[PDB]
């Protein structure tokens, strides 16, 4: 129940392995970088964990 998060800020991907997202986008979490799946786009990639907070 605790592995869904919401983006607190916009983030633009820098590399081939990170995931861009918009503030308010929800991310399912599959360290400082977490593997996540966007619940908007379905794309998977790494996100900065400090940019997201738990979402119920
Ligand atoms: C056309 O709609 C038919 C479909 O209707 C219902 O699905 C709803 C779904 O329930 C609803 O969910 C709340 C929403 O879906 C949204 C997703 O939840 C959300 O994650 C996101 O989706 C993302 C995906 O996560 C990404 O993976 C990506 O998807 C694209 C695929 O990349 C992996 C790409 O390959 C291509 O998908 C094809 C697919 O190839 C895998 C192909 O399968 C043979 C075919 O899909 C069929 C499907 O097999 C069949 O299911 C039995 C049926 O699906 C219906 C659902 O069952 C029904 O659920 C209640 O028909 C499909 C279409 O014919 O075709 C796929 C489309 O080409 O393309 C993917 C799209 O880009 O990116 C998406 C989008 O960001 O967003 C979703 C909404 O956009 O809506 C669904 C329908 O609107
Ligand atoms: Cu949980």
């Amino acid at each position: 129940s605790h592995m869904t998060f919401v983006a607190l800020y916009d983030y633009e991907s820098r590399t081939e392995t990170d995931l861009s997202f918009k503030k308010g986008e929800r991310l399912q979490i599959v360290g400082d970088w977490w593997l996540a799946r966007s619940l908007t786009t379905g794309k998977t990639g790494y996100i900065p964990s400090n940019y997201v907070a738990p979402s119920d």
